[PDB]
């Protein structure tokens, strides 16, 4: 094209929420897992599960961050009719705004 | 107390801007071993290296998907004095709002 193309970033498009969820990670784990099969149309696209680091103890987060990227709005509130979630975990669902 | 803590989510304070550094592995790899040491003052919180997959065509990304949350804009800003970013890579702030 010309290549005026991309940095590896997809949370481009003005409407890219992303629900990350700080799940245990075994019910994470299970969770994708039974997601998966009938449960795809609740998300386009997601990450592996990941991890984040502390500062200052010698801590992580042992819980299994996922992160899930919906344009629909439907997806977030069909939620709790097509896959409720389970306790234990929660969700959060952060808009992201491109600053640059 | 409660405990009604996290759920462990670490963008919840109105002034958590993502660094999204989606570098080619390699130089992923390099630039936090090169980075730690001086430029440790970059950031407050930061991930692992991870990696996106593709929905329709069979990809990953092959390049390391670094998340960076820091506070200040000086440290954006700071940023291109202290430490210059190399060509090859991209890096997007996406700065981050809580719905919910």
């Amino acid at each position: 094209r010309r290549t005026t193309n991309d940095g590896f970033h997809l949370l481009k498009a003005g409407g890219s929420c992303f629900a990350l969820i700080s799940g245990t990670a075994n019910q994470v784990k299970c969770y994708r897992f039974r997601v998966k099969k009938n449960h795809r149309h609740r998300y386009e696209n997601c990450t592996t599960t990941w991890f984040t680091v502390a500062d200052n103890g010698a801590e992580r987060q042992g819980q299994a961050q996922i992160l899930i990227t919906f344009g629909s709005p439907s997806q977030r509130q069909d939620f709790l009719k097509h896959v409720p979630l389970p306790p234990g975990m929660n969700i959060s669902g952060f808009t992201a705004s491109l600053d640059f």
